[PDB]
């Protein structure tokens, strides 16, 4: 679907500037205690799963707005410590938990939680819909940082990781996040808001540089931004919109992230633009690697599968 | 496009048999009990637009789970009382609170008010999100009938007749309520829990025949149902939606319809299929007349626009 | 969606050069005079529609060609005289003459006349064929200015807001011209040719900046342009065709209006593309205002339509 | 591509009553009367072309409406008298006249005029445009037979014949129409107007059966009848309409022809259905066969042009 | 995305008439015998992979025509015999001899061989072009069955069989195919020509009922034979094409399979149509069981994953 | 509508050449290796409902022992006759192109339709080495011995000596036609020999490959873009392109000495027009680039009056 972004060149050397308020940190900080206010009374209940030498579970746990969180939990069978992974899964893309990669991350030795996304792949989500949006989630109490649907996802992550390292059969000093698009957008905003994770692992970043965003994507679901400024003309709902989305945006937290990263960006991809990507890659200040795929997409990338597995192992797995 | 659905032969005996459960009638006395509950307290605040002979509003009430609904309410600038509207937007397609048309409606001669769906259009939606469900409203909440994202609407929509009427400048008796698509069913639907509106108009009602419609749409969003399924393969899972979705069916809530009723279907309409339409109108028992349209689709349709406004006149505007 | 067409640094900026011939303006005077030596002998027959305050009538008149030009005329249904509109509708989008649409403007205050473009809409076009040309109107009779499709269209609407001027029931001093696309083309152009009209708006118009349109419009019907060219390849018939559309190209009309106008243009419009709109506007030298839409293309925008009203109101109604 | 209409086993057995009115015959006598008053003083002037041993001319000729009708003629060069073809082309589907093909054709050893019909691909149309219609040709002057645009078109190609029988270098009993799809519709009508041709080859052909075509066609140009029915919904305009139509339609006119007919279709043609081709067929009375192709559309069928060819031969040539 | 085929109820009862030719078993006696004529002499040579507990191989062998046929061989790392696995990849869908997937399969403990298909995803394919053919592999040599592309490629399949059964570390009495697709035809066609597969695992297989295929598929690659006749419209092509065809439609090489087998369509597959897919199963005379999914189409199908593993499960990994 | 580079730019694109430092030397080992093969060309008439005109299918062998077809159309008369030599389109061939053949000679030319190996016929020998994505374009891509067009290039040399020795043939008035993929096999053809006169190719394919897999928008220049989907190992690309370079454009044109005519419709999205202008830039000869701004990847009516011109000028005299 042929190149369309900028040259490999210019995306090299694109930063765009922050665009994080003033009260950027302190938004962040009364949120994380919003979410200490919640007791996690995590709960495990074996699921029964076709495999040999995996024990599955249905997790779940408390979190910001008293939601309970929920997603399937696979540990190696057999003595731990063992060292674990949070998965975070795609837009409006989970299917029956991915309980399947679940099982097979467990099977390459990893005690993974799959957390499902509020309202998505499954979770409750008690935030309410303040007024209209455009039809999907990117937009859902956007008028506001307090109401803004991936507050709660955010904050779900970071507790994601408060449950799983608490498990026994963890090392707790050996924890990776990891996810594509949506699911490397919760990756490396988890690993910015706690300092749990160890490493982290995202192909294709989400939810990055939503300025560029609006003006650049060809596909769903960056555009659903657009279809509600088609929906609310007036010009302040616009400024007051982009002013919500930049507490989220990766450009702005990526900074605080401090965990060996790795990337991967297919030069073709039209959902999560290069460009957009290698704008969260270059406000990283840590021990970090972009993988280019010229011929690829927003898809699953067979040879970026090696580097991850590989990654992973050396700082995980040993 | 080009014809896809059923003979328009087949159309017209098509009634398919109803689905709702034994206790559909007590869910509907329960739900509007709980509606009751909660006081309206509506509000009302000038709104400037650039026209002569029209007053604007913004009009807000509070309705089931306390939710605060608004939408923009437009009185002909003369002394009253006036027939009165309650119009109800399409899916997904309300932009600026269709302001534009609220105020031509109230030209016409109606005091009208322009509801916006719960996370639409416009207004609050207080239900929680019980768990995961695909992309857009169709599925919310959609294993439980008490959970499901309809519920809050149909009752918004009762509710909105419940305040309008109260309103001094407006004829109790002379009320309408009209709609395209998502907006035609909630005009039915409201018809069928209340006995406020005097007369029904519904372009091409959605949520009707929802086990034909997944088999027969083409187009989003009824498909929204089939992406959930592919989601949550869980046989059961499949059992319990359409359980609910019976509830808020308009094949089940058609035959509580006592006021005078005037449809329009597009005979290649991908959306809202037209065996699903003749299906509602088929189920009608009340003054009924559906007008087939053989080269339209989900679209507006012209000749059906005289039609409309021959009949609101006839039965309100020029009435009583 | 997205953008596509020059930066709107850029669009602000574009003003290219003229291309009408030394005899632009001798060519319309005398087209205006062969206007003038058809009588337009106008009537009137009322039509029944459901509503109260307005009467509907059908309106028919000759003119160039001897051609009988129809459409709806409404007038609200009170002692006037009554501000006027003339409304120009879009192209091959005229449905049942539009009369919803004109009946609506007539409960807002106005008589309105809802023009029909020959063989569009309705009205007959006595024009003869002179050969072969692209499916559409764009290209009929294009070998020559004389017999292009529209000079008839043009001087239709100059005679629309002669034969609407002397009705009784109108204030000639507070007429308007309305239109989008085409619409706001022939507003432009009969604002150009007649000094009757008091105020313009025009919504993305058409037939602006030929030779740029036919090399960036991504869909009809500018393109039939390019269908004619690739089914006569002779080189003189380019340039010829060019030379009658320069006769008919709003940046070589603009300079002729002076009354004050309205225009709009969305910045992802593949019909009428931003930079055809922007020329056209920056030809213009009177009172002027060009609202742009940054996530809107060729359709109705809510947010247009509110500037509209109240110019309209402003001008006219108070 | 696949499969979309009738079965074959239903299509060879399809045959819609017809729809012809009583003063049917009358039309076309007055019709052919009117064209009669009309002296065809046709002209030829040569014109260069690359090619050796045929000279090419530029052929017009006065018809219906007084209107100068055009088209390249290629004759063999040599000794004749040669058996000849009058060429019709498609539906906007004319590209510089044809040339190529005509010039081919008189490789062939055939005198060939390829007949421009009226507004496409050449000749002049002075028929008046009554009223509005929609974009394209099939519904210009439909609410009246005697000011539908195929009433000068079809005279046009009976006056073809009778210029081309004139020629001293043309056999006047060995003259055959062809065409395909428009171009097979005129070359039948012409044979059923006209006893002047001896053969009649016409690929998938158009203007068939309309009342079946606007409910079965996927693409244009029938789907014009269904724009036009959406712009003018009045229902007394959609029976008018086809009472209109019902005077060209070719499953009322296949009984007039006399002459051996050869006919082709392809099972996923999508523009010129199979049934309303069979439609056709089936209304034939003379010397016919009609090839079916399962895996062709409405294009160019390899297999059929040496059926053609082979056909031409025996019947002109040979 | 909807529902186009016959209707389920049909297509249970959907059973085409065998196209086999009097000579089908004495071809595929002639082919494997000539296939047994050329000697395997496999290698094997490790290849590294950032994963524990498996062991990942290269694996060569020579087949049909002497050609070099290729593939990763993966391993549980422990001490055998292993139950095994020969996994063959879809029609061009071979991405980096879908490596990835192999491994995973040893890891739920099975010795896994993923053959790739001649000029597809590796392996050399000696067989010369007899003459003009449509883009793609599927009309390759097709006016003749000894031309024929599929010919080889079923023979490697078989003779892939033979190879990994040789290997200590397997257990030759716990072997199963699998694959989608055109692989679930290699499955099924393998399990046709040897006893040496226990279990065979098909989803929506390809290859079956070519002549109402060509008919009823949307989208490549069945098309490619229409493609074919659309440059070689001799109609004796035709017919000869159909006739080659037949000696490797799945509805004339099921009868043959003895093997429990597990299957699965998507009701709204436009690649692999389900009437083709019933169509090979209603040919089945064994231990089988179909699964339908309304809602997926030519796809992977989360909840026969789970189906998939059971079955594997029962018959190879926890048997014997 | 336009995409690629301006019209300005367009002209004074010109690409770097990619010929590795054995390119000649492939050549001649390829050709000595296709002397090697005995045509023992057979001819068949042929029935066609034509008059003035002879047909035959004509076969013979080349590279590899392949049997190589295609149709043979001769004026029905007196020669020697001028001849061409037409080469057919990506997997666009139906029924040989026949009747297209038949009018060539109608025209005047003893003409042949070279079939191209596996598509429109002819046998192709050659072995797939190993996996490649779908279609011609990649098939032994791995080695500049064993890719697709290497035998493809031979077959079109071959034909011509086959041509040029039929009595009524004139040997000194041959053209080599084609378009797209027959462009590039005319140009190839005479750049690897001095038979034909002259050459007319429309929009030719197979020119400034690294460019074209980052610009083309339709097949089949994308079949190299899925071969690397389906094979990541970098060294795997680096390989393929330097395969490709023994047949690109770019590194034969310099060896064309004949007067040659060129078409490129500016909209082109599958040869696009900076490959077709590369190709033409790197030509040094008599040349002519024929540009159409409003059509693409088909048939252009006005140059085929150029073509003909062109044809009849340094042919049929
Ligand atoms: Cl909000
Ligand atoms: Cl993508
Ligand atoms: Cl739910
Ligand atoms: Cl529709
Ligand atoms: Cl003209
Ligand atoms: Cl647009
Ligand atoms: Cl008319
Ligand atoms: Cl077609
Ligand atoms: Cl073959
Ligand atoms: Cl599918
Ligand atoms: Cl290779
Ligand atoms: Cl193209």
């Amino acid at each position: 679907m042929q190149l369309f972004d900028l040259s490999l060149e210019e995306l090299k050397k694109y930063k765009p500037k922050k665009t994080a308020r003033p009260d950027f940190s302190d938004f962040w900080k009364k949120s994380l205690e919003e979410l200490r206010q919640v007791e996690a009374e995590p709960t495990l209940e074996s699921y029964d799963y076709p495999v040999k030498g995996v024990k599955v579970y249905r997790l779940t746990y408390q979190s910001f707005g008293h939601s309970k969180i929920e997603g399937f939990y696979a540990v190696p069978d057999q003595t731990g410590p063992h060292p674990a992974l949070v998965r975070f899964h795609g837009y409006n893309a989970s299917y029956d938990g991915g309980i399947h990669d679940i099982v097979n991350w467990a099977l390459h030795g990893y005690a993974t939680f799959g957390m499902l996304v509020r309202g998505q792949g499954g979770s409750e989500d008690t935030s309410v819909t303040p007024g209209g949006h455009a039809l999907g989630w990117m937009t859902k109490g956007i008028l506001s940082k307090d109401t803004y649907y991936y507050r709660g996802v955010y904050l779900d992550a970071v507790r994601a990781l408060e449950v799983i390292q608490s498990f026994p059969e963890v090392d707790e000093h050996r924890i990776g996040v990891i996810g594509g698009s949506q699911g490397g957008a919760l990756a490396i905003a988890a690993a910015a808001l706690s300092d749990i994770p160890k490493v982290v692992v995202a192909d294709y970043p989400y939810l990055s540089n939503f300025e560029r965003a609006v003006d650049v994507a060809l596909e769903q679901p960056y555009l659903e931004i657009n279809s509600y400024f088609r929906r609310n003309s007036d010009p302040k709902v616009e400024e007051k919109a982009f002013e919500t989305l930049s507490y989220f945006d990766l450009i702005n937290l990526a900074g605080w992230v401090k965990q060996p990263t790795l990337m991967a960006i297919g030069l073709i991809d039209k959902i999560t633009p290069p460009s957009t990507v290698f704008a969260a890659y270059n406000h990283l200040e840590t021990d970090k690697d972009l993988k280019v795929y010229r011929y690829f997409g927003h898809e699953f990338i067979p040879a970026f599968q090696t580097e991850k597995l590989s990654f992973l192992q050396k700082h995980l797995l040993l």
